[PDB]
RNA sequence: GGCAGAUCUGAGCCUGGGAGCUCUCUGCC
């Protein structure tokens, strides 16, 4: 997973 | 009962310069 957090990037496994 | 998503639109340390983690929540038979 990816996403982003606060505007900063944020990966998670799938 | 376990599973599956979500970041400010989830936070905490950023060790994040984001595959770093960490934790909580919802519906199913």
């Amino acid at each position: 997973r990816v996403r982003t957090r606060k505007g900063r990037r944020i990966r998670i496994x799938p």
